């Protein structure tokens, strides 16, 4: 058989260790909208090129140019037994678009953590500015509150990690994502799809669980 | 085949030297957080393994970088050739390459001086939710200040100002003077060709100059 998942979720809530669940016990890759063409881009492809093109215009990167790179995703040798769409499709014409190329899912999953526990975790993320490596206060501790581990600077906490540049950014997401719960809600109802909500503040070994009974 | 290595501190735009030679010249540019990014994603053996070191709360060593990079330049793209961008950061990883045969033609030199390098960064401006990114004089929104978008603020990103910059450039020239002794030595013997171009200049005019070169 074969697997396909698209993946919600909200900045911060930590998803990716979920996608990395999946991809390790379902084997399928994950895909990055943003590393995927990234990727294409440095190296020159046909479609990194067209897309470089765009960019360097400053102009705004079509469709058709997204799902090709995603027709080509798919079709590394990789995705033999499916793959997993994180945070993709963004738009109901890129989830009518990924139906129009071939490209219909087995399950929409989503990872919903309370806004309010997104924030107290950003809220956590130290770093050292000149060298721009990171710190949390919880997951993993400098050996010493508010000093750089190799420089004995002091820490400073990011302006997009405060709660105001954080919470402006959760708004977002949620307006643009309601209609794809709508949207795939809407496929799930009528069996086109099953959709599936995980609470991600269970440990997860936990959500891992349900994840995988759900998946059978 | 011309293989080749981009040096250049950070912020002085080498990236985009690094695509025109692609362009150019249709070799892939290569860098290494991104290959291996796309590895753990992807999930290799080697992307897993090295992603098992992250959680770890270690650094990914030099065995695992150099089994990724051999796994991209053997690629097809990479046939006629490949750009290095930002590797390799140690003598180590130097001696790594060499060992593995990887044929350097070229070392690329990418400068532009640190007080140059401050005024470059003392333009950006970035709204912050989104991360997307203005620039006074390269790149303005419509409205000064102002996120095209949203209408919402600009900020001056603490991590573009100058106590950061300098220190930031003052630690990459520390790191980075090694390796070009390292390839300076090299070029000495005649294992590569060592290249230098001064970035404060203009762009199509630097990317000229790069063409003459490696013809």
């Amino acid at each position: 058989n074969a697997m396909r998942i698209i993946l919600l979720g909200a900045p911060g809530a930590g998803k990716g260790t979920q996608a990395q669940f999946i991809m390790e016990k379902f084997g399928i890759p994950q895909i990055s909208t943003g590393d995927m063409l990234r990727a294409a881009i440095k190296a020159g492809t046909e479609l990194g090129k067209q897309a470089k093109a765009v960019i360097d215009a400053g102009q705004l990167v079509s469709d058709d140019i997204i799902l090709g790179l995603i027709k080509e995703r798919i079709a590394q040798a990789d995705c033999e037994k499916g793959f997993l769409l994180d945070g993709f499709p963004r738009t109901i014409p890129q989830a009518d678009g990924l139906k129009e190329m071939g490209i219909n899912v087995d399950y929409v999953i989503e990872f919903d953590v309370a806004d309010d526990v997104i924030v107290e975790r950003m809220a956590g993320r130290r770093a050292h500015l000149p060298s721009g490596r990171t710190y949390h206060v919880v997951y993993n501790p400098p050996k010493v509150e508010g000093k750089d581990d190799v420089t004995g600077e002091d820490l400073v906490i990011r302006e997009d990690d405060k709660e105001e540049t954080v919470r402006a950014r959760l708004n977002v997401y949620h307006t643009q994502t309601a209609p794809l719960i709508e949207y795939y809600g809407k496929e799930a109802a009528a069996g086109k799809t099953q959709y599936l909500k995980f609470d991600g503040t269970k440990q997860v070994s936990e959500v891992s669980a349900d994840i995988a009974k759900a998946l059978a």
